């Protein structure tokens, strides 16, 4: 059987990611490369209209106090719902292609961004700036789709103020320092929770150490330093002190989603060329699968080329 | 390894009887039977308050042209996700559990519905009622699990003047007695029954899409025929590649569903008894451990004792 290498590249918006895949894309031929980009078009057009603008008013509106909690969260759910389709539509067609996970690829599809983007980590920041519910985020933890064998994702870093620099120059965007903050913060949070449990962290038998970034690499965060810690929220907690079962169980699946993953930091601080080269450096050490079938590969091919043709800018 | 037996009890709400759910709960009261009763307390108090109030709320005001059909959208989505979360939780705890098709089990789980209700018949039922987008309901579609092997739906029939008896003796906090929905939500489970077997029959969507437009089920008399909605079509007519995938998700989703038809125009120990008649026919699967068995009891359990009403 031939192989397939998948690479979502994810993380903080405006550090470069999509310029990086591109010119990764550029490099190859034209069909050992498939670029599966940003669905800006669904977003803008196709699913609802202008998305993006229509979080960044109502995240605004919340701030200045011209709208209630309730009435921001009940858009920021609806509006991440639409956010986060095409990844998971894009995942559930693409599942029964891949094998079990295993010299060159047949194949790289690479990603603008991962189904967790949008069902974990958009609605975790949401939640940090106030404008979604912890329920709500744990009921998006829940729907996040079995995670694929040869599951590769690469997340960025870059300093602050160079990033505060970048967003601050270059769809509806407002320049929001603290939603940054927040989707930063989640990001690093995410990086932690995988190194922790691929170190064997068990969340519930850390849940205690409550009270008051990299992977592939390091020793055992803190539960402290992960994901968890965002759910220790009076919310979710019963009369006791503990959590109630329901969002336990979330977390249980939060666990055993991220668990699998193979995480990848790549550093955003440099030229576009020197991101590009680096990110190929990376892929060396990024697992492959088998495919299903032998007609697989340009089937998946034809997905990628169709999605990017119908959704892309 | 130990076989399993899960039922899962769905079709429109207020079919039954409160006897009817008693003689469920009595059931369970074994050891080799548990019964995951309504999350209603999730959707009252843990997860919002007063879910299903609000999303009736929301209906009646668009209804009376007080909000608009976009405000009733977002409420009516962010709602749904509210109230599928316990099903879709439980779902995904339990998938790994579950082993290939497999005489007693050794544990019969019968729940009080599937995660389709949430994420496809309840969102299509208020698409149908104009108050959510037929691309959210797609999203929601677009996230129901995978179809595990012995996956037995019970789906309900019931004259409709028959139903709409019961369900007035039977309005859940917050509901308001809605005729509109009530046809709503008993046509599209009746389009799911036809899906199902249309697509067990062989049937292609992508091959009869056309017929919308100009032996089994015609596709007419499928769900398919309610994402015909301009909103998804290009504007040639074609569906979007991106909702055709959602398309694809659905039939692989549904097919493998075994559907089975409970007549509730009768008695609570006729109907539980109907029930227990229908069990022969359903599709036990092995679980995948030892410790699966207790570990499912203890799941069930716990979900009843915290969310059940
Ligand atoms: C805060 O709003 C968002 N919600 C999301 O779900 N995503 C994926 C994104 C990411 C991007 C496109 O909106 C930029 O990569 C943003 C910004
Ligand atoms: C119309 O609102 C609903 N949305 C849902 O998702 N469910 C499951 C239900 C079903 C019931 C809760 O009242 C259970 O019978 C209703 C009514």
């Amino acid at each position: 059987m031939p192989t397939l290498l998948r690479v979502y590249i994810d993380g903080p918006h405006g550090m470069g990611k999509t310029t990086t895949t591109q010119l990764l894309v550029a490099l190859g031929s034209r069909d050992d490369i498939v670029y599966v980009p940003e669905p800006m078009t669904y977003w803008r057009v196709l699913g609802a209209s202008e998305t993006i603008a229509n979080i960044y008013t109502t995240q605004h509106r919340l701030d200045q106090g011209e709208i209630s909690a309730g009435d921001a969260a009940v858009v920021m759910t609806s509006a991440q719902i639409t956010m986060g389709m095409p990844y998971a539509v894009t995942d559930a067609v693409l599942a029964p292609h891949i094998g079990g996970e295993a010299p060159p690829p047949a194949l790289t599809l690479i990603f603008d961004r991962h189904p967790i983007a949008a069902l974990l980590c958009y609605p975790a920041a949401r939640y940090l700036m106030g404008s979604m519910t912890p329920q709500a985020v744990l009921a998006f933890v829940a729907l996040i789709p079995p995670t694929l064998p040869g599951t590769n994702i690469v997340l960025g870093a870059l300093p602050e103020d160079r990033h505060i620099d970048r967003l601050a120059k270059r769809p509806g965007e407002r320049l929001d320092l603290a939603m940054l903050a927040a989707i930063r913060r989640v990001y690093g949070l995410l990086a932690n929770t995988v190194r922790y449990l691929q170190c064997g962290g068990s969340w519930r038998e850390d849940w205690g150490q409550l009270s008051g970034p990299q992977s592939n690499a390091g020793p055992r965060p803190h539960i402290g330093d992960t994901l968890f810690t965002l759910f220790r929220a009076p919310e979710l907690l019963a009369p006791n002190g503990d959590l109630y079962n329901v969002f336990a169980w979330a977390l249980d699946v939060l666990a055993k989603r991220l668990r699998s993953m193979h995480v990848f930091i790549l550093d955003y601080d440099q030229s576009p060329a020197g991101c590009r080269d680096a990110l190929l450096q990376l892929t060396s050490g990024m697992v492959q699968t088998h495919v299903t079938t032998p007609g697989s590969i340009p089937t998946i091919c034809d997905l990628a080329r169709t999605f990017a043709r119908e959704m892309g800018e």
